[PDB]
């Protein structure tokens, strides 16, 4: 709502996702609007896979999900932050998970770090971050 929506730009390694032996696959990417990550960080793979409202209650506001092509650059992925967001979560479905980092937790900022907007009013109020689906996980770029 302060602001008011986000997106996350996806890269992913051309060698992302890439079982012994097989070429590089497209890699299913999840998006959650949270209103807390405690659950979500708690959550199994596959609670969160086959029903994450059930697993993770009120504490999900909103889903979204696209696919990602290895060495793609620049897929966009954005929607509406709603008041009580607190957290995008974001699941890679790699086709090995062990040792992959195939979920992450960004935290939206409070109150305290968008103040200035009651005066800056007219600023810019679409969120922006960068994520790379590499081979070892999900990471944000700096």
């Amino acid at each position: 709502s302060v602001p008011s929506r986000y997106s996350l730009v996806f890269d992913a390694d051309r060698q992302v996702n890439a079982a012994a032996g097989a070429q590089p696959a497209p890699i299913k990417i999840r998006v959650l609007l949270l209103r807390s990550d405690a659950e979500f960080m708690d959550a199994d793979f596959f609670s969160l896979q086959n029903d994450a409202k059930s697993v993770l209650g009120n504490s999900l506001l909103d889903s979204d999900q696209f696919f990602l092509t290895p060495g793609q650059t620049g897929k966009k992925l954005g929607g509406q932050s709603a008041l009580d967001a607190r957290y995008i979560g974001v699941i890679a479905e790699y086709q090995n998970l062990d040792g992959k980092t195939w979920r992450i937790s960004l935290p939206l900022p409070e109150p305290t770090e968008t103040n200035f907007y009651k005066v800056w009013q007219f600023s810019p109020d679409e969120l922006e971050a960068h994520i790379v689906a590499g081979v070892s996980g999900l990471r944000p770029v700096k």
